[PDB]
């Protein structure tokens, strides 16, 4: 019905799915913030987002994280 951030939901860490939901709600957020909206540090927040990157789900969202 909306969102569309399914990605590997059947197997997605709470940090990645919530991070994808935050990227869709905010396609202009880096990682530091991307680290606090999910309740984690950014160093790893990226580690979480990177996992979402390898699956081709962060080429526009926080793709900048690279």
């Amino acid at each position: 019905m909306v969102d569309s951030k399914k990605r590997p939901g059947k197997d997605l860490d709470r940090i990645d799915r919530n991070i994808l939901n935050e990227l869709q709600k905010d396609g202009r957020i880096s990682n530091v913030e991307l680290s606090k909206r999910v309740g984690l540090s950014p160093t790893p927040c990226l580690e979480r987002v990177r996992r979402l990157e390898r699956q081709g789900f962060i080429q526009g969202y926080t793709a900048l994280l690279n």
